[PDB]
């Protein structure tokens, strides 16, 4: 699946619809980023700029100009073509091919932006700009507006109103179109295949990073070159660290391993967590914690639908958690009192769900305490976990256990669709998968 | 292989030996780097800071203070320990464990650096600082020196002399110790195994990125998690682009594929290029160009030794190249005149050799035109190539061919040691390797 | 005359009337300014901040908050009281006395602004801020808005709209109240007395700066400590330099002297130019040029009224000028053609009139080519001049003559009131004044 | 008196003598400074730049290049000539006239500095630059050095050592030449005449600012256009504020007035304080405090000579002060104990003496607690004072009295020369001067 030319056009038009007449919106590309000395990290476009263009070059600026309710045009600033720079660092779109390729009306050289941008903003009333997003962008925008402010004898006037478009654009990104959902559906499948493979390859004596290598190879073979975030492979006590990315330890028979990993496919993030026994067989103590986390996930998957909220489903998870932990003797007391005291928090100290899309922790307003009423088209994670510290004052057998189980869902008219259920999470199914792999 | 505690200590002492008495050297860690929104790229330490510490955290500063020829001490600023921040983002060394772990005399909280650094610089005559390396470092250093300048009524004085330590430190990095050479030797082996595997896996109809995935998986399985630079897989005309990293094309029977890829192992870069037929059999036209590049490499490997230079060996390569191209009718005229006119430059437009180490394009002075006399301990690449443009005015059969062949070497007392010869480059050996793999 | 507490209150309310509901306006004080090393220039408050407060301290910020059409409040950030800092550098208002003294609702310590400002902006929709006016102000404002943007988990939201209040506030300043006109009337009288005195004191052999000293002493004795701009005393060829402030030459019998000087009285600028003979008697050649400039001024004073514009009156002046210069043989040809060719421009190369108020070149929109229709309450200068270069190709007797004559006026219901007519400008009256003084 | 072409040349040569071979010193002009909107304060050149040039324009840079012990040259960057900009804002030296006018070898356009400065620094070992003095200068210098650092393929190298020249140059400025002393001698005379005049003009009912006007007029008439610092006229309780510059109060019969005022003559500061009765007759209580301050001054004038220090003379003043105050009942106890407890500090809370020159509080190292041994050529103030707060718990008659008496001196071979003794300070002489004036 991919995003069409037409879809990028629709998105620009939907932004322009919300803009005041006599205004321009300025959306800037991500800068290139040094890794060390003269080597740079693989380029990652700004998600908002990508959303409106599908254009993967730096030194580019999308300018959407609204004259009135039925009249608007698009201008792209981008890198000029250059035989020498392209023989070295790779091909460029340039100005000639850009209108047709990216569906914009006009394309100018980014090297001329300081000579041209103020002319495009002259006489407008409003400019939409994400101030503080990038320092280079602020320099360009402030420089244009100062030229206009100070150029009254050349009959120039600056727009007096500046509006942050991030609220508007993030509210758009919060609701996925059918095309976006198809892409995320494939991201979830790719990510699932990677997690299945990690379970199948895991053996005692392999290092945490070996499973990372299997996962990344699987992403790559389906055309997802990069992960959406740095892969987490926390075996044993490392599973109690939420963003453990060192992945440097030998995996030991008897330990669990927690894998949080997700691909980036056409810009969109997969995001799955599976926790499983390194030796393919859960112990009793491991099952006892795992079952609480799994019931939490399974109950949440049943509950999530239009009209509820992350907050409301999180309350059900807290209840399941506090009850399970009391039954194991990890918590002591009255369930309802422990719930009122938030007694689960030493063991489950993060949110159940985040928005998912072009960023793994996606944009969009959550409402106070994530109380926003869910509607169809919202995409989110469901990721309960329990993390018992090596030195928690609890029965010995539960100490140093970290378990998270995470699926990615889209809210539908009647409930939700699970994008990541093609990798197993029921303990008996995990064990059968690993046994089958160890034969073959 | 690894770098010892003792070696990091030796390096600090070697820097201190060159410092003026009554001085302090300030070496800052790399900042963390955003990939998108709240997600960050995998952390890569500043190579110079790494060189003196082997410490892989941000928000850290090494301060080496020389009182006199026999008296000096080391101070580390680093992140304080924090239970909440470590449960989330992973473990920290802290101040208690640092002296023993990293062999420094004292360790302070990076959060206190503005309160402490000026006190360490007070009364000194010289400060060694890499001005403009990082903006956060300059803010910290300039702020310390202003406090001292303006604090004469508190009996404070700033050092009046500031010296860039990069020349000194890069000159040290230019000459590798036995330990560094052992590490680079393993980086070369790992990188070679990856390239061998790419040749063995290549089939028509696979995408360029599939070979990238094989290479990265192989790096990872030997404990080199990351590449030293973004992998290049240029098949067909893409091989004429020097840093082609899109790797997005279907590999076609009849084309060559150029792979430039290198692992990062204990901080040190491997860097190999192999070019080979996608279908496992070089055509006549492909052999004709390949043989010129291979003779260039093989002649260079014979010539490189103490007392010659990159410039001098490059002259021999130009001669081989111009002669080969004249014999094919790609160039026309007298060889010596064509050489004098640099007629090879449309086809070979980059340097033959760069320094190699903690950075793939490593630090160290080259001398004018890379004329510096080579000495034992220098590590460098040998990477001749020929790139015939799709639209070059040459016989049709050579158009759109890009071939580079690259090995990594260390200069020894009598010649050089080749770190990357365990992956084949002779055409008959390449073909046999691919045939054997295709059976299986 | 002075500006009342009530007037400052009215102005704030008039700004608040124009503000959107759910908004705050931020008006910052001028920074202190170094003259050399640790000595500073006499403090000059930002004119806009002064306009709303009459408060003459740095490190102060006026915050006007509009909840709705009938509900708003004012917050002042200002310097805390400090016995040591006040014994040294002088008295401070502080927070206790400020509400009553300056008519604001609340006053907080400027040292706490970063801890408090974001709390005042939280939940608002709009912030009025003059971006780029002062760098310290932008740092404070951007820092507040970033706290709000990134603080959604603390239930903070930033206003998405930022509006430049300078257009609104400058449009207010463009129309003077009766109180402001009374103050400017006194500024014009003070400035006139100074110019009268300079004419009375002028003798051949005195230096240009001596007349500057007389003028400044006269400003000071009426309670106008500072000039509104750097005083111009251009004798001879120095009169051809528009902002000649060197004032370093011996004044010579036979030369004219051009004095452009104005006091600052309760913040408001006087601005007068008189040109006169150093020896008290105009030559024929001097009269011939002077009469053109004087007719230009006198005709303009008759014409200026509601309904005309600076542009329209400037056209009449150009006609007078071109005609006078043709009659002297300084220009040659048809008057109407010379007018169409703007043939006056080598001799009169500046505007006839600028707005006058808290700044000598005051704020307010002029319209294209200063075409804005004049209305009652506008205050402006009328300053025709003719400047014949030392090397102009004109009859010898006119070379090196610079003459400007300038009065300050306020537009009334039926015409204008001249604020500066108490210093003579008719040549016979100038000569009589100087003769009388020489006896003284 | 003035400073000769030859003297400016000597100073540059004296700096070059101390510079390392293969180095360049960069001395930047002061930026222009806004007073309000488009009006600027009178230009004040950077004192160090002035010291080496006597050049009073902005956008200028002196570059002194030392090749070796007998070979060096000077380059000036300055504003190009421009007919339009000079007709408006006044005459410019330009490049043609500068070598001869300012005694430099070469002069280039400041508009070309970024294209030329790096070429002048290329291949040098050391650059002398006052980092953090001006932000525009740092931008220019850092930009030049980055070009050199990164331009090794164009055979460019940056100097690795940067040295602050301020210590060296301020140490030079600390010792005045005969020419400088002659200029300061005239500054002291001018300043004295101004103070004499203020005493002669003072009447009850005049405002503090009226005496400021008399003083400034007197500075101006002797060719000192500007004061060296903002004039202090503190009558009554205002005399207890050390830098009282409001000068806004009606002077009352019965009060003292403290005037601290100094001219700037050819760049050099006068700096005198005289305190006197507004009505021309000291009361008993006023005499009692005045006599302590006067004895302090007179004893200091006797003591100051080569071989003592400000610290040592300050100890004698403290003794005189504590003894006088004990005798009046302002302090109670044993003199030697009160001295040991620094019991004078509520009443005398500033230093006795500061260096004087191109800045009123001049550059130069004081040593710890101003303990530096005085040598011939040092110029300094002697300014004891006693300030009894309105609410000090002392006998009523001394409350609200501020008295300072200040003279400017130069250390000679055998003692000191008093530059400001031509204005009276003995109380009987003050009273006679005022009585004589009142007749005017
Ligand atoms: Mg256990
Ligand atoms: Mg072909
Ligand atoms: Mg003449
Ligand atoms: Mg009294
Ligand atoms: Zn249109
Ligand atoms: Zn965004
Ligand atoms: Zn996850
Ligand atoms: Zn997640
Ligand atoms: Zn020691
Ligand atoms: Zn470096
Ligand atoms: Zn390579
Ligand atoms: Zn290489
Ligand atoms: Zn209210
Ligand atoms: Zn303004
Ligand atoms: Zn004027
Ligand atoms: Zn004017
Ligand atoms: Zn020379
Ligand atoms: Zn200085
Ligand atoms: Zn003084
Ligand atoms: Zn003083």
């Amino acid at each position: 699946s991919e995003i069409s030319r037409q879809e990028f056009q629709r998105r620009r038009q939907a932004l322009v619809e919300q803009m005041q007449p006599g205004s321009a919106a300025l959306i800037f590309a991500a800068p290139e980023v040094t890794r060390s000395a003269d080597s740079e990290y693989p380029y990652r476009q700004n998600s908002d700029f990508w959303y409106f263009t599908g254009f993967n070059e730096p030194e580019a600026v999308l300018v959407l100009i609204k004259s009135d309710d039925t009249h608007n045009h698009s201008v792209l600033f981008n890198r000029v073509r250059d035989l020498t720079a392209e023989i070295w660092f790779g091909r460029r779109l340039g100005q000639d091919a850009a209108p047709e390729k990216l569906g914009v009306d006009r394309a100018l050289a980014f090297s001329e932006i300081n000579q041209q941008l103020y002319q495009l903003l002259n006489g407008l009333d409003v400019v939409y700009h994400a101030q503080g997003e990038y320092a280079y962008a602020d320099v360009i925008v402030n420089s244009a507006l100062e030229k206009l402010r100070k150029g009254s004898r050349q009959n120039l006037t600056a727009p007096a109103t500046m509006i942050d478009w991030r609220p508007v654009v993030h509210e758009m990104r919060l609701f996925k179109s059918p095309e976006e959902i198809a892409v995320l559906r494939r991201a979830g499948e790719i990510t699932a295949m990677a997690h299945t493979r990690a379970m199948e390859k895991c053996r005692p004596g392999m290092f945490e990073y070996h499973l990372e290598g299997e996962i990344h190879h699987e992403f790559n073979r389906h055309g997802a070159r990069y992960p959406s975030y740095n892969t987490i492979v926390g075996s044993g006590e490392n599973g109690c660290i939420l963003h453990y990315t060192e992945n440097e330890c030998e995996m030991r028979d008897g330990d669990l391993v927690l894998i949080d990993a997700g691909c980036e496919y056409k810009g969109y993030a997969g995001d799955i967590t599976r926790t499983f026994p390194v030796n393919g067989k859960f112990t009793q103590a491991q099952r006892e914690i795992y079952d609480i986390v799994l019931e939490s996930l399974e109950t949440s998957l049943r509950l999530y639908r239009p009209g509820t909220s992350i907050l409301e489903v999180t309350g059900e998870v807290v209840r399941i958690m506090v009850s399970g932990l009391v039954k194991l003797g990890i918590l002591k007391g009255d369930v309802d009192e422990l719930i009122a005291q938030n007694a689960h928090r030493p063991f489950f100290m993060h949110g159940l769900s985040h928005w998912l899309g072009l960023d793994v922790h996606d944009v969009g307003v959550y409402g106070q305490d994530r109380s926003r009423i869910l509607e169809p088209g919202m995409v989110l994670t469901v990721e309960p976990g329990l993390y018992i510290a090596p030195d928690a004052e609890v029965p010995e057998q539960y100490r140093g256990i970290g378990i998270r189980i995470e699926d990615d869902i889209v809210i539908t008219e009647t409930g939700n669709e699970n994008l990541t259920a093609s990798v197993v999470k029921k303990p008996e199914e995990i064990e059968a998968l690993m046994v089958a792999a160890r034969k073959q």
